[PDB]
């Protein structure tokens, strides 16, 4: 009675993807743990304008990082959807991708398969996007149909009130003026450009289009898919047999009645519960570092130490302006490169990046008391500085969102920054909170290139057309940072007033083993026969986008290699 062939534990982004696609085979069980529960009718995450509303409520895990201690000190809170849908259910709602060289970087790193051209069918498969109508064509709004999917669970579109406005306009010319052009589409693997972007949402019904919504409720009356709401996995538990691979059994649960009991796998466990859980939950199953194990008095099954290692996560900040009048119009996506941002300051910058690559490798190196070598380090951060330089991949998003009257808001982060943290259990007990450590601020070019950012956006709130729009800089503006203030004041301001981008990637990294990697170009368990983790966890590195289209993608792929599989 409590065996299936596949149970998914994390029914979030990428979890319903998997259970959605193995459950299209009516001879195959699937079970799905979900902590969370049902927010199909929750107004805070159906709202297509409630982005913030479910913030510290009860489906915010509301996750807290140590402190962060190049960052002035300050512990975080890494937010996480804590529901049927998962972070899909809190998020921004933003539909981006990711440069198509970021891409190909996975497999020029060596795994196989793993390029744009490769990701670009499930990134179709995916979507269903909604043509813009005439009003919203006249705010901005468009596409190339040749990369966007019209039959995937996923719908995507643009708000039906979507309408032109002065400061949409405005952005775009002073943008060009800068040099960094219009795009039709930021989603077609160039993402470099001005645009007005799509959103995951049901624009006929006007509600926010997460996870379970796209991948579940329409598929919920197949017999095979059973789903456990509620209901906390703690643990992998495994076969005994002769083996020195590894083979799971099932997976250890907790009800929301308190009562702990077993679930069993015939194939596969996929483990989809998010970058700040996924790598727990491996720890917890005997599968990590062997000392961090012992400490906590788990007997490792796989010596893997690098579980929980490589985590990589941007920090957001915030701006604002003031206009003479009221503003209006569409919010607006910026991805600028590293030479739209520092212009013809941009070669010292690339020297003094370039002259630091060896010395951020050595201070990540003790990161992982050693688990991750100088020489591999080097290379992975090789690759990102290459990226940056010479495929000039956008160093930054810029969002710029009217704030009702003569309010003007943007929010913005650095892409790529080098500063790799962790992620590792506090004890034993499954419930404990884990020790998050992201590092944010860790390396000069990550403050500096933020800081690079933030005074780009002061210029571009001054330059011409926009600056006929903005009476005055109201975040910080001119008395906090005054014109002749020095980069340090900038980098201090941005500590103290940053929060994480929730954009946690890289603690079960697909890499090869020999160079640190968790999982393998199928996302199975470096050690294991039969555990995947299909999630955040995997990326080995930052994309330049929103999460979740990739993490659709990626989850849309593993399904057919776990298919073929099988
Ligand atoms: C505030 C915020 C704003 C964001 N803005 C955007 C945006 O605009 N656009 C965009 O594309 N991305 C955005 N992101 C990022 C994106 O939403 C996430 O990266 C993505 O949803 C994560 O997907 P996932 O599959 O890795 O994990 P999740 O979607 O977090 O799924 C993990 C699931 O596992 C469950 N779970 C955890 N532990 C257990 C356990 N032990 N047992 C059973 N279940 C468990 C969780 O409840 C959750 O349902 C945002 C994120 C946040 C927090
Ligand atoms: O490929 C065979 C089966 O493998 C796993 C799940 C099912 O969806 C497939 O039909
Ligand atoms: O850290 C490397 C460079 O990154 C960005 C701006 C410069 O101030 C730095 O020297
Ligand atoms: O839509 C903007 C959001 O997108 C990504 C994560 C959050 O930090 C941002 O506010």
């Amino acid at each position: 009675t409590t065996t299936y062939d596949y149970i998914v534990v994390g029914g979030g982004t990428s979890g319903l993807v998997v259970a959605n696609r193995l459950s299209e085979n009516p001879d195959v069980s699937v079970l799905l743990l979900e902590a969370g529960a049902s927010v199909f009718n929750n107004p805070d995450v159906t709202n297509a304008n409630g982005y913030g509303l479910a913030f510290g409520s009860a489906i915010d895990w509301q996750y807290q990082s140590i402190n962060q201690s190049y960052a002035g000190g300050k512990q975080q809170v890494l937010r996480a959807g804590k529901a049927l849908g998962g972070t899909s259910t809190i998020n921004g709602m933003a539909y981006t991708r990711a440069e198509d060289v970021q891409i190909d970087v996975w497999q020029k790193l060596g795994n196989e398969g793993w390029t744009w051209k490769d990701l670009l069918p499930y990134y179709l498969k995916s979507e269903n996007l909604t043509a813009p109508t005439s009003s919203q064509v006249a705010a901005g709004a468009a596409y190339n149909p040749a990369v966007n999917g019209k039959e995937g669970p996923l719908k995507v579109g643009w708000s039906g009130s979507l309408a032109s406005g002065n400061l949409s306009v405005a952005l775009n010319r002073t943008f060009q003026a800068a040099g960094v052009p219009w795009v039709e589409d930021v989603n077609g693997g160039k993402m470099r450009g001005f645009n007005i972007y799509p959103s995951t949402l049901d624009v006929d019904l006007n509600v926010r289009e997460d996870a379970a919504r796209a991948y579940y409720f329409p598929y919920d009356d197949r017999k095979n898919l059973h789903l456990l709401e509620n209901t906390t996995a703690n643990r992998l538990f495994w076969k005994n047999g002769s083996a020195e691979e590894a083979i799971a059994d099932g997976v250890e649960i907790t009800s929301a009645d308190g009562k702990v009991t077993r679930v069993h796998a015939k194939k596969e466990v996929i483990i989809s519960a998010g970058a700040l859980r996924s790598p727990l939950i491996l720890e917890l199953s005997g599968v990590g570092n062997p000392t961090i194990l012992k400490k906590n008095n788990i007997t490792p099954r796989v010596d893997l130490p690098t579980v929980g290692e490589n985590l990589q996560d941007q920090f957001n900040n915030g701006m604002a302006g003031e206009g003479y009048g009221v503003l209006a119009g569409a919010s607006t996506v910026t991805y600028p490169s590293i030479s739209d941002v520092f212009g013809n300051e941009t070669d010292s910058i690339v020297a003094s990046l370039r002259s630091q690559l060896s010395d951020y490798a050595a201070a990540t190196v003790k990161v992982s008391n050693g688990h991750m070598k100088q020489e591999d380090l080097e290379r992975l951060y090789q690759l990102q500085f290459d990226l940056i330089v010479k495929d000039k991949v956008p160093i930054a998003e810029i969002l710029f969102h009217p704030g009702g009257g003569n309010a003007v808001s943007s929010e913005f982060w650095g892409l790529l920054p080098f500063a790799r943290g962790n992620i590792h259990i506090s004890s034993n007990d499954p419930t404990a909170p884990a020790a998050i450590n992201p590092n944010y601020f860790m390396f000069e070019w990550d403050g500096k290139s933020q800081a690079g950012i933030a005074k780009y956006i002061r210029k571009i709130l001054r330059s011409a057309p926009l600056n006929k729009l903005i009476a005055k800089e109201t975040k910080p503006g001119l008395s906090e940072i005054p014109a002749t203030a020095a980069d340090e004041k900038w980098v201090e301001w941005l500590k103290a007033n940053y929060r994480s981008n929730f954009h946690p990637v890289g603690t079960a990294a697909m890499m090869p083993r020999s160079i640190g990697g968790v999982v393998d170009n199928r996302l199975r368990v470096y050690g294991t026969s039969n555990v995947r983790v299909v999630d955040a966890s995997v990326l080995p590195f930052q994309v330049c986008g929103h999460l979740v289209s990739t993490l659709y993608a990626v989850a849309e792929r593993a399904s057919d290699l776990i298919k073929e599989d099988a």
